[PDB]
């Protein structure tokens, strides 16, 4: 007779336990009377008299129960009672067991598609009903199956067709047959990610995608501008909702993690939606923990050397005790080359991995680690070893030692090298033959208008002798230059023998004269060596012929000047150790007129 009325609910028509809520009946003909019926019976009644007004309130303050069921609402003018509005139901959560929601494969779906959902609860003979949050309510009623394989009872959903423009969020309900109105509480906010069809997202990790455990890092999405949420999934399934996103400079939606943990490793992928709809996925950026099994720390190696020179063949091998999978280097702190199986060696106990790296390009220079990992855990990583730097050599000008400070020494002395070069190199090295560690410095520039380089070794211990080579480089090149030809350190007081030293003419000759001299020892001595009082010069190393028992060897001099003051002292040394001496001999002077 009259225009039906409208019926309106404030929050939405499915509302917890103990909230209050608030019904409104709508109109703009007349306000006779309100009645608000409940399941076919009327329930309230409002007159507009004793304020008039044009639309009705109905307040159920906390609710119950009881008060779940279908409600209209209906109104009366003069004396004409008019219809029905279209019914609602008000639905009550509480008193069940909550249920869990889960994607039996992915939320990822291609928009105009359908994902499945399994939804799982422990009541046997329950409806369950899928819901979306949306302006359009989507309702699915499915019944309870039981799988014999997995001996669990649940039900299955298939949500679609899922359309770009609308936000799907998904949450499932259980209830009795014959109590219809009381539903189970809402099980996990499960919200799909749909592969758009828009602009792609860029997607980065500012502290890297390589992270040592226990620490913090960030995740950018950044993108088209019509996002308004953003979100991120991984192939080990997570998601993280992102709503409200920092502003400046536009949407750039921020993830934080404070500590990684073994569930935040993975293939990580950025998904938007936005007014216009969702975007493509972004590509795949791999988040790798290392940090993990911190107990068999890896050891890496270097054949033949840490400095080879442009165009030969360098194996870096990675070993371990323990029975990892498969190894990886990383150099500086990103990822180079790739995985290697493990080889399980017979008579070493170790697990090897040989790295093959030839021909040496200079780009090759820099600071490798490896990390051990297993199969079935693609992105958990063990710790760091012990780092292994790389230095390439090949074309230059070569940069020569100075080695001041003496070319023999007695331990303990403070040892510096020096390494100078005409062209104007910004940085040095050095480095030890038969060593593992390279040294670097920034050239300082002298008074003479050319760079030099300071080293500071330590207390001058047995293992300080050996062979020493320098390099030179610019600042922007990569490319180092040849070494200089090698620098022999020598070290006394090491051997228990101990010589001393004779000469043949006067002491006193003219500067014209000719002197050899001797120094022996009846102990067997292989090789003997000359020393002068601050000697600038290389010493002369000799062989050593037994006349008696006694080893000896004669250093002759040629045309001798008054500029050689003297030589003053004899050392030896064998072939077992070609570059650590005996102890001093007894000291003579010379003079040259
Ligand atoms: C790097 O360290 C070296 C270490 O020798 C520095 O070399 C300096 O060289 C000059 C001469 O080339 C030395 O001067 C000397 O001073 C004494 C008196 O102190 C004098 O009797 C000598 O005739 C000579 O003039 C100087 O002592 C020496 N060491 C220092 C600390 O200056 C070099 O300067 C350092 N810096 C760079 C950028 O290489
Ligand atoms: C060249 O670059 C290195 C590395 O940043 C720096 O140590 C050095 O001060 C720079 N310039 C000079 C003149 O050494």
């Amino acid at each position: 007779s009259l225009p039906k009325p409208i019926l309106r609910v404030q929050p939405d028509s499915v509302v917890s336990r103990w909230t209050k809520v608030t019904f409104f009946c709508e109109e703009t003909i007349g306000a006779n009377e309100y009645r608000l019926y409940k399941d076919g019976k009327l329930y309230k009644t409002v007159t507009k008299n004793k304020k008039p007004a044009n639309k009705a309130e109905f307040s159920l303050s906390n609710v119950d129960l009881s008060n779940a069921g279908q409600y209209e609402c209906s109104y009366s003018t003069q004396y004409k009672s008019s219809g029905y509005s279209d019914p609602l139901k008000l639905v009550v959560t509480g008193h069940y067991w909550t249920p869990s929601l889960l994607a039996q494969a992915s939320p990822v779906v291609t928009s105009g598609g359908y994902v499945t959902l399994q939804c799982e609860s422990w009541h046997n003979d329950h409806k369950f009903i899928l819901t979306v949050e949306g302006p359009q309510k989507l309702s699915w009623t499915q019944d309870s199956q039981y799988n014999y394989s997995t001996r669990k009872y649940h039900a299955l959903f298939s949500v679609g067709p899922v359309t770009p423009n609308q936000r799907w969020i998904c949450r499932c309900y259980s209830y009795d047959r014959n109590r219809p109105y009381v539903w189970s509480p809402p099980s996990e906010s499960v919200e799909l990610l749909v592969s758009g069809n828009l602009q792609k997202p860029t997607i980065k990790a500012e502290p890297g995608s390589v992270i040592t455990s226990k620490r913090a890092m960030t995740i950018w999405c950044q993108g088209n501008l019509d996002a308004e949420v953003y979100f991120l999934h991984n192939e080990g399934s997570q998601k993280t909702q992102s709503t409200q996103t920092l502003q400046q400079p536009g949407n750039k939606g921020k993830f934080f993690i404070p500590s990684m943990t073994r569930q935040h490793a993975g293939q990580y992928r950025c998904y938007c939606y936005g007014s216009a709809g969702w975007s493509q996925p972004s590509d795949t950026l791999e988040l790798v923990v290392t940090g993990i099994y911190e107990h068999y720390k890896p050891r890496l190696s270097v054949l033949p050397s840490p400095v080879v020179t442009a165009g030969g063949n360098m194996t870096l091998h990675c070993a371990s005790d323990f029975h990892y999978d498969k190894f990886i280097l990383t150099k500086e702190d990103k990822k180079f080359g790739n995985s290697l199986d493990t080889e399980h060696i017979s008579s070493s106990r170790q697990y090897r991995a040989l790295f093959i790296i030839g021909p040496t390009t200079p780009t090759h220079t820099g600071t490798f680690r490896c990390y051990g990992y297993f199969k079935n855990a693609p992105q958990l990583w063990s710790v760091p070893s012990d780092l292994q730097q790389i230095l390439i050599s090949g074309l230059s000008k070569k940069p020569s030692l100075l080695t001041h400070q003496g070319h023999i020494l007695d331990p303990g002395m403070t040892l510096t090298l020096q390494c100078y070069s005409d062209i104007n190199y910004d940085r040095f090295a050095l480095h030890k033959v038969g060593g593992a560690d390279i040294m670097q410095h920034s050239s300082q520039q002298t008074d003479t208008g050319f760079s030099v380089a300071n080293f500071t070794l330590g207390y001058v211990s047995s293992s300080t002798g050996g062979q020493y080579r320098c390099y030179g480089a610019h600042n922007l090149s990569s490319e180092w230059s040849a070494s200089s030809e090698p620098l022999d350190i020598l070290i006394t007081g090491q051997l228990p023998l101990t010589p001393s030293l004779s000469v043949k003419p006067n002491h006193t000759v003219h500067s014209g004269e000719t002197v050899s001299l001797l120094c022996w020892s009846m102990d067997s001595v292989d090789t003997f060596i000359l020393s002068k009082e601050g000697s600038a010069q290389q010493p002369l190393r000799l062989k050593s012929k037994s006349h008696d028992q006694q080893s000896q060897a004669e250093f002759s001099m040629s045309a001798v000047t008054s500029h050689l003051s003297g030589t003053y002292r004899c050392y030896g040394a064998q072939n077992s150790s070609f570059y650590l001496l005996s102890s001093a001999s007894a000291p003579v002077e010379l003079t040259v007129s």
